[PDB]
């Protein structure tokens, strides 16, 4: 499993002291790109957004479910990082198809959890705007937690993807040892979802 995770060309970036196999790439945007991406986020149609009762998000290429997804295609703004991420070779040799964007107000997190089945097991994630702290826990107290930066680029692979749980806490502050206040956060979730229907087709139930 750890063998076949590992990314020859991400090496450099391996998070080792972090569960097999973790990249973290820094700068992998750049500011003039980041502000694109939130101008583009931020100014989509109202209906595109669903309210959670934690986070607000986005679904980008069609909801994700296990009879199948309806595909719809990604705009040029998306699909330029769906292509990026793609070239790294990071979803078992056919490119990504889905962004889930999601919008993390100061004090908003997600619960841990496993992104499951309806992905190629890899995540990708492009981080916008603020900071944030990713918590990793064994299937409690995180077992690894990892600074996200802005403009950076994670991966979780291997086990990291099919064992771990991973989630942000709802807070509004990270202590480091100094302290980071939290800003709005806005990240770009990058996956393959195996499982599409042709043009057209629908299935009920
Ligand atoms: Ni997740």
């Amino acid at each position: 499993e750890e063998q076949d995770a590992r990314v020859p060309a991400l090496e450099p970036f391996r998070v080792e002291q972090a569960p097999p196999v973790i990249y973290y790439v820094p700068d992998f945007i750049s500011k003039e790109e980041e502000e694109y991406l939130l101008r583009q986020v931020f100014n989509a149609p109202k209906p595109k957004w669903t309210q959670l009762s934690g986070r607000k998000l986005q679904n980008w290429g069609g909801l994700p479910h296990p009879r199948g997804m309806v595909p719809e295609r990604l705009p040029p703004w998306l699909q330029r990082y769906v292509d990026k991420v793609s070239n790294l070779s990071l979803f078992g040799g056919l490119p990504a198809n889905h962004v889930l964007v999601n919008q993390y107000l100061p004090g908003e997190g997600i619960m841990p959890h496993e992104d499951g089945p309806l992905y190629y097991p890899t995540v990708s994630t492009i981080s916008l705007g603020s900071h944030t702290v990713l918590d990793f826990y064994e299937p409690p107290r995180p077992t690894t937690s990892l600074l996200l930066e802005p403009r950076s680029l994670l991966v979780l692979r291997g086990p990291a993807y099919t064992r771990l749980l991973h989630g942000i806490a709802a807070a509004r502050v990270d202590a480091l040892d100094a302290c980071l206040v939290r800003g709005t956060r806005v990240s770009l979730t990058i996956r393959r979802v195996p499982r599409v229907l042709r043009a057209g087709l629908l299935l009920g139930k």
